[PDB]
C-alpha cells in the first residue's frame, strides 16, 4: 500500500453528478419521413427509390426523429437537399447558429439538476460531428452559458459515433487528477453535415438518411462529491479505446464540399459480434461478474441489427436493452450523444420503477459505442443505491 | 497536507521524456518565395500586389519554410490554385497522404531518443488543423507506427495555432492520473487548407501566405520516470486556458469549399500585450520568480511583431527569445507545432552551449500559445540539470 500527495489532485473515482438531454422542437414521424424526404429533395419522380426508402425506414424501428432542418430551411438552402452540391458554408452557418444553442438547452437542465453555481465548472468537453468551427462550439457554449473565461476546454470535432465514450474517458482523467474539478460534458450532434438527397446510384447511403437525427446530452462529471449538496449517479471505473482487427476502411467519412459522405463497405455487425464478447470480458474482469444478465447495458444503436445480434449472442433478457431500444425508437441515431440519452433513460427508468440502484438494480454496467476505426470505446460503470437520492 | 492512496495513479508531475521534429524535404527560401508564389499561381502581371508581398515577406524575418506543396503537386491539383473551382477534396487527399506520415517521421525519432518499446505507449494525442479525416490522423499514425490497438487516442481537429499548448495540457492529466502511462504527443501541421492564390485573399490573408509552413513535432510525456532508463527534459507544472476579454471574433477560420479562409479583424499584437503580464504573473505565482529575465521563454511566433513588443514590454534581454526567433527564421509559422519546435530548439541549444539547465540555465519557464477565441494557452515549465544528460 502506497500513498502520495493529495496536492492539487482529487482522491476518489470520477462520478456522474448530473445528466440532461435536449432536442430541437421540430421532429418527423418515421412513417411520414419518406414522403417528406423525397418532396423536399425534389425527388418525387424516383418512385422505386421512394418505395425502397419506405421499406428501409420501417426496418429501422425508429418512430420519431428531431431535426433542425425544416421544410423552410431546406428551401432557403437548396444545396443541402441535393445529393452532392457545394454547401459546407451553408451547413456550417446552421451549425454555428444551432449546435452551441442546443448544447445550452442540455447544459442548463443538467446544471439545474446539479444544483451548484456555474462558476464551479472548471472543465468543458464538447463533441460534435455536425460542423467544424474556429473557434469551435466549445467557445460559443462557454460564452452563451456565461462560464468562466479561464475554463479549460477540450473541443472534439468529427470523431464519429463513438465520441460519447471518448467524452467519458476524457472526463474521468480531468476530474480525478484535479481536486475540486467539475467537468461539463456536452455532446451536441446533428445531421447537418450528413443530410443530403437520394441518389439512384448511391442507394447504400439511403440507410444513413433513415437513422441519423439531432439531439444534445450534457453531463456533470467530478470526483470527491460533496454529499451534503451533490448526488452521484454513476462511477466511471474504467474507459478504454480499441481498434478492432481486420477493420481497415470499415467506416470512412470524407469532409467534401457537400459535407460528410460516410463510406460503409465492411459489415459492422459481423465485426462487432466477433469482438464484443472479448472486449466486454476484459472490461468486466476486475468486477468478478460472470453472468451477462447481472449487469446493465448501454450499447450505441447505430445499426439496429447489432442490438438483436448482441442479445442473441450473449443470451440477454429482453428487458436489459429496453432503454437502448427506447432512445433509438423515440430519437433515432444522434451520433455520439445517443449513448448518453440511453444512460439518462436507463437512470430515469430505474428510479421511476423502484429499482435498487440507478443501474436497474445491478451494481456494474458497461457502456459500448463504436465508429470510424473500426474504433470501440468501452466504459465500465458502477451504479449508486437509489436510496441515496 | 493531505494524503491519498496511490492505487493506479501516478505520484509525480508529468515530465517531457523525449521530443523530436520533422519537416517535408521541400523548402522555399523566403527571398525566392514571392517569385515562386506569383509564378505558379500565374499572377506575375499583378505588379503592385507582388511588390506588397515582397515588403510583407521581408518583414516576417523568415529565411525559409518547408512545404509539402511543390510546383509539380500544384499542377497535379489545379483546384487548389483555381479561384473558380472548389478544392476541399483535393486538399484532404493531400492531407491524408502527408499529415500522418509527417507525424510518423517525428514520432519515430522521439521514440528513438526515448529508448523504450512502442508497446509501452499507452496514450496518443494528435493535433492538426490541416485535414479533418474519418478515421483521423490519430488512427493513421497508430497504424503506421505499429502502436497497440488498445491505445487511448485523443484526436484534436482544427483547434488553431494554440493547440500546441492544448496538447501539453491534455498530456499532463493523462500521465499524472495513470501510473505507468506514457503519452505520445504529435502535432502535424501544414498549409494544405490555407494555401491559395494572392488575388484570392484579402490583406490579412496575404500575410498568412508569407508565414505559414509545414512541420511536425512529437513528444513523450510521462510521470514517475524510471531514472534507470529514462531522462526527463522538462516538467509540466501547470497548464491553463483562457479567453481574453473583448476578443469576440478576433481570429476566425471558416472551413468552406475553397479550404480554410481565415479572418483577423482585430489587433492581435495589441490584445496580447494588454494581457500577457497578468496571465504570466498568475502562472508564475507559485514559483516565487520576481524578474522576467530569470526564466526561459517559449512564445508562439505567429505574429513576429508580438515578439518585439513582448521583448520591450517585459524588458527582456535580446538573448531571451533566441530559441523562438531561430524557429521563426528557419521554419515559419507551423501552426500548433511551432511552440513545440521552439521547446526542442531551446533544449538542444541549452545542452550544446553548456548551460546548467535545459532551460538555458534557468529553472522555471513559461510556454505561451494563442489562437482563435481569442484563446490563450499557458504552460508552466520546470527545467532539469543538464548534468543528468
Amino acid at each position: 500500500v502506497e500513498w502520495v500527495r493529495k496536492a492539487d489532485r482529487a482522491a476518489g473515482p470520477a462520478a456522474v453528478l448530473a445528466m440532461a438531454t435536449a432536442n430541437p422542437s421540430n421532429f418527423y414521424l418515421q412513417s411520414d419521413f419518406p414522403d417528406f424526404y423525397f418532396r423536399v429533395t425534389r425527388s418525387d419522380h424516383m418512385s422505386d427509390l421512394k418505395e425502397k426508402f419506405k421499406r428501409i425506414c420501417k426496418k429501422t424501428t425508429v418512430r420519431k426523429r428531431h431535426m433542425i432542418l425544416t421544410e423552410e430551411i431546406l428551401n432557403k438552402n437548396p444545396a443541402i437537399a441535393d445529393y452532392w452540391s457545394p454547401s459546407l458554408a451553408a451547413r456550417h452557418d446552421l451549425a454555428l447558429a444551432n449546435i452551441p444553442q442546443l448544447g445550452k438547452e442540455a447544459a442548463d437542465k443538467a446544471i439545474k439538476e446539479w444544483g451548484q453555481p456555474k462558476s464551479k465548472i472548471t472543465h468543458l468537453v464538447f463533441c460534435t460531428s455536425a460542423g467544424v468551427l474556429m473557434p469551435g462550439a466549445d467557445y460559443q457554449l462557454t460564452m452563451l452559458l456565461g462560464l468562466n473565461p479561464s475554463i479549460s476546454r477540450l473541443m472534439l470535432h468529427n470523431l464519429g459515433c463513438y465520441a460519447g465514450g471518448t467524452a467519458l474517458r476524457v472526463a474521468k482523467d480531468l476530474a480525478e487528477n484535479n481536486g475540486g474539478a467539475r467537468v461539463l460534458v456536452v455532446c451536441s450532434e446533428a445531421n447537418l453535415l450528413n443530410f443530403r438527397g437520394p441518389s439512384e446510384t448511391h442507394i447504400d447511403e439511403l440507410i444513413t438518411q433513415s437513422l441519423f437525427a439531432d439531439g444534445a446530452a450534457a453531463l456533470i462529471v467530478g470526483s470527491d462529491p460533496d454529499l451534503q449538496t451533490e448526488s452521484p449517479l454513476y462511477e466511471l471505473i474504467s474507459a478504454s479505446q480499441r481498434i478492432l482487427p481486420e477493420s481497415e476502411d470499415a467506416i470512412v467519412g470524407r469532409l467534401t464540399e457537400a459535407g460528410l459522405v460516410p463510406y460503409l463497405p465492411k459489415d459492422i455487425p459481423k465485426l462487432v459480434s466477433t469482438n464484443i464478447r472479448s472486449i466486454l470480458e476484459d472490461a468486466l474482469a476486475p468486477t468478478g461478474v460472470q453472468d451477462w444478465n447481472s449487469i446493465f447495458w448501454i450499447i450505441h444503436p447505430g445499426m439496429p441489427a447489432i442490438l438483436d445480434q448482441t442479445e442473441k449472442l450473449l443470451q440477454l433478457d429482453k428487458e436489459k436493452l429496453k432503454a437502448t431500444r427506447h432512445v433509438l425508437s423515440e430519437f433515432g441515431n444522434m451520433f455520439s450523444a445517443t449513448v448518453l440519452f440511453i444512460l439518462d433513460q436507463l437512470r430515469k427508468g430505474a428510479v421511476a420503477e423502484g429499482k435498487s440502484t440507478t443501474g436497474e438494480g445491478c451494481e456494474w454496467g458497461v457502456l459500448f459505442s463504436f465508429g470510424p476505426g473500426f474504433t470501440v470505446e468501452t466504459v465500465l460503470l458502477r451504479s449508486v443505491a437509489t436510496a441515496t437520492l
